């Protein structure tokens, strides 16, 4: 419609998508999460895992709230995440670069409040020695921001899925739990966060 | 001629992509089919089919039209997709991303509406484990918008093809078909709608 | 040279590479050749020929011509084809996306004449089942406008070359004709034309 | 914030990337180290080594200072590195690409101090006829700009991580050192420095 | 440095890189040499070789010379070479396209004299029949401008060097020649030169 045509321009207009959007020194929080949907392979020599895995991302951009009684029956749009500041985080055990699934698009809805859930296949770095007996193995996803701090990009946790995981593969899933970390590194004055996943699996008989 | 290369202008003037084409709160219908040309392979161990199909939409983009005699002759134009809205549409059940093998071009009538006809080369998956057998393996491909709900994006059926099938891969259709669906998912306040394709098929010999 | 400078300045000006350049109602004559180059391999499984081919095109753009002596000396310029319109022609058998092996570059002379030169490494689908006998493996492969009918795009054949295919692989040319057709299509009121070749070729063991 | 809007506006104002920031007759110093995480694969016929390694750059860019009072709260800047100048370093071994697998961005504090560091993906050539025995084999990773000489470009060198080595390979590793070293090239009036790690490894068991 | 900034503001100002820089009818001589740095395999089967291979162009852009006494301290200057003019050279016998091992830079001193020495992955065509012979195999290399004739580019050849070559691949050298030639093709009016490069080599017992 018009008004989705004029609410598109105005949000382009002085939006600088490497900026992190704080406010007064006041973190973004993050809130993120992870649904296993697949175990496609397991490469015992190489020690890798093949997985296709559904990230769900959100957080508050005060740069991209509207009046709902300016622009009236618009109460989200869909924005190609390109034009949007978006958060730098990364798989720490990938061992290639992901292959994003899904259309590079984000929900984004009158208040700010960003949805960014992109499908993603990739391959990581796992010791996968006991895959085959009835205790699996045990492999750990830490996902986090390269470049932000704490006091920066606060990244906080949600509720884990199993409900999508595919059953008819050659590998069943004993076990998914999360945990959220801290950390100083040597480099820096500031602490980093991290969200890590630990995924038991084991063949099927 | 000059009067497509003045068309041409016009249509692109104060003309945005990423905005789906709604008017005063009433839904872009979308008539999604399928034609299935080619099963390239199937990989037993992993649970993967390999496809050409070629994916078949229409709609009406209002912001399209134009007055037939300031521009006597233009009866339609081919135009490259990227300058135009399309739709988010989604295989599910995708493991790779598509590869397009046709031009990225699309057709425009007077009345502004538009043809898409892609054919992709696309790898998915499911459960192939009675592929050699007289029922044979029966696979689902679910299609549907990923940022759209039903009162921005109508999602409409049409009638599947065969004809266009290769009769010489060492895989034989035993059969096709199809099924519009819509439902209310957990994240959502608006339902979302799809259309799913049942392919059913078997090994030669 | 400052003469050629210029006139690559006045090319660019008002030209827009995605209109086909007809002029009152007379279609645009494209001239199409093949030279089969080598034939890489044969997968008998999966029914798929890999080729190199040399497709020669060529046409008239009346927006590409220049006064000789405007520009004294300048007969013909080397330009990107991507600043150019061209055919959106496709090889209908195709199963993977072309590979370009030459500099993406045309030739056009005064008069507006162009000539484009790609050579592909290319991957199709055909029925190879006699690859290895007395007869051979017969394969078609049929080239053809996606979105311009007869009277837009006139396809027009040449004389196919055979002097350039490689002595040295394990495949031997038993033959090759080639034909042009016009045929109505359902979704269509007008005709739409193609250049096919028809390979005949077997293995030397 | 509004500041960090208002700073990133101002870097890129009369900023060239493709020019090195050197100063009359001072080069610019570039610090350059290496951690190796991991040895995936030995390619003993072809004689390849495929690894991960992490490199860490670090240098001034005078340009890209600002003070401190005037953008309050702005200690440090998260940019993509392809709008700032970065060293043009390259791996005299390698035979493939690099595949990049973290954010392409840098940190830039307040006095233009500029931290960038890429982990990445690198297959190389090396003698590893010696791999599968006690003393293993024994490979060189000669680093060094590809157009800069010692009076534009100092690199300099600083201390080899092997805490990060993955424990769980089918490889072991022997040993890591590192030489600065200095050459006159036969082409170049001005000598060029590079930065060499030999690394040397064997198989497990 | 400030001298190199204003610099580079200047030669990229009406500075057109599709444009070759001939001056009144006289040529572009563009020096042609090669470096054979590696075989990396060769497929019997398919008839294809892989190497390694350090090309070296060098030539005269008039439009990009300086006055040394305006931009005191600049002797030469590092240019992406997307911003230059290029020779269009191609490897007549490739099967796939080149990967490039190098930083796309070049190198241009103070009279305009281009140096861009691209070292490249590349598989190509070759009868590998007596490869694992005494005399072994021998495989022709023909370097040419896409659409550049006599007149316009002027293709020159220097001397070959082995120096570079790998000691430790499971192939030995043999042999190397090479020579200039000028040949008229069926296409064209004027005469097209070449440089062809000639290597026999062999397996090591
Ligand atoms: C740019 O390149 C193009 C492509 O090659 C080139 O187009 C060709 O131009 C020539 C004109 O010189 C065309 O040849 C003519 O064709 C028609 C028949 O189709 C004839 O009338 C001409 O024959 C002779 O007729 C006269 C008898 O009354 C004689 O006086 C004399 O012998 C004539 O030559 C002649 O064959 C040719 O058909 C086109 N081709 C295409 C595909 O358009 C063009 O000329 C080039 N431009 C420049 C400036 O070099
Ligand atoms: C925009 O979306 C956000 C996120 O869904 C909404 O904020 C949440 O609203 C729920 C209502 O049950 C609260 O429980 C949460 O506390 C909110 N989340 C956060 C992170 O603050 C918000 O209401 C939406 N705004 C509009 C105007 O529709
Ligand atoms: C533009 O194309 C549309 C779609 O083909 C045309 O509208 C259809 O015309 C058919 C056949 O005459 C009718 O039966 C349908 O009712 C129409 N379909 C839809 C989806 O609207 C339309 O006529 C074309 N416009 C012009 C100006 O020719
Ligand atoms: C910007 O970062 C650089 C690099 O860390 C800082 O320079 C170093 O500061 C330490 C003290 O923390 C000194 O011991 C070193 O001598 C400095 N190193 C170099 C290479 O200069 C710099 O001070 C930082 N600037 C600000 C304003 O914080
Ligand atoms: C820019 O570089 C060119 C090429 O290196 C220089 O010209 C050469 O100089 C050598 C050495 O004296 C002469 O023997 C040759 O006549 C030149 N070679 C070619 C191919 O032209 C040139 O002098 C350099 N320009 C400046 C100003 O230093
Ligand atoms: C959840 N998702 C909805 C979420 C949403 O609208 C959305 C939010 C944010 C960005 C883009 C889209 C929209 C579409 C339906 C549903 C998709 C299905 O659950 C799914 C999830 C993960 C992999 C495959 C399929
Ligand atoms: C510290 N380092 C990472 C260190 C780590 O544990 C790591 C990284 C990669 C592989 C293995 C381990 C953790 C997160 C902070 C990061 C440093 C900062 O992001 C940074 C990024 C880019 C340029 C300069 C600085
Ligand atoms: C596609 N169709 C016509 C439809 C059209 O013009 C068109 C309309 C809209 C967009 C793009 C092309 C064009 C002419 C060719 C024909 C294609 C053939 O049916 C076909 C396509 C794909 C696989 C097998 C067969
Ligand atoms: C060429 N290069 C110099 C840079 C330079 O002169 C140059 C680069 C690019 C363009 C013009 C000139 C730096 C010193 C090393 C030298 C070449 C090295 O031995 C090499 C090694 C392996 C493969 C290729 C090249
Ligand atoms: C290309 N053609 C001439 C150039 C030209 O007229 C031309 C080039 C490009 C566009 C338009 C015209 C000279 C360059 C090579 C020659 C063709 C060679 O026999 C060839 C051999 C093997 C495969 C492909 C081509």
């Amino acid at each position: 419609g018009e008004f989705q045509r004029k609410l598109y321009k105005e949000l382009v207009k002085n939006y600088n998508p490497d900026v992190i959007p704080t406010q007064r020194d006041r973190p973004v929080t993050v809130y993120f999460s992870l649904s296993l949907l697949q175990i496609m392979d397991v490469d015992e020599k190489n020690q890798v895992v093949d997985v296709v895995i559904w990230l769900q991302m959100s957080w508050t951009d005060h740069y991209l709230q509207w009046n709902v009684s300016e622009y009236p029956g618009v109460k989200q749009v869909s924005v190609p995440i390109s034009s949007l500041w978006k958060p730098d985080i990364l798989l720490y055990n990938a061992i290639e670069r992901p292959e994003v699934l899904t259309p590079q698009l984000a929900l984004v809805n009158s208040s700010g409040h960003v949805q960014y859930l992109p499908s993603i296949r990739q391959r990581f770095s796992c010791d996968v020695s006991g895959v085959d007996t009835e205790s699996g193995a045990t492999c750990k996803l830490k996902f986090g921001s390269w470049t932000h701090h704490s006091r920066e990009l606060d990244l906080q946790m949600q509720e884990a899925d199993i409900s999508g995981y595919i059953p008819y593969s050659r590998f069943e899933l004993v076990g998914v739990t999360q945990k959220r970390s801290e950390r100083f590194y040597e480099c820096c004055k500031e602490p980093y966060p991290d969200v890590t996943f630990t995924v038991t699996f084991r063949k099927k008989g």
